[PDB]
């Protein structure tokens, strides 16, 4: 049914290049959440990790 969509609670600039930027008040789609530290999402056209604790499920 569909990836799960966050919120994000801060800004974050990408610092490495697995990694994607995201403001905070941005709703990003979720592609893998199997690690504990850092998930990988979709933010428009672009993709990669951030820290799973600045972004929040909208279960």
């Amino acid at each position: 049914t569909g990836k799960e969509l966050l919120l994000v609670l801060y800004d974050y600039q990408e610092k490495s290049p697995r990694e994607v930027t995201m403001k905070k008040g941005d709703i990003v789609t979720l592609l893998n959440s199997t690690n504990k530290d850092w998930w990988k999402i979709e933010v428009n056209d672009r993709q990669g990790f951030i820290p799973a604790a600045y972004v929040k499920k909208l279960d």
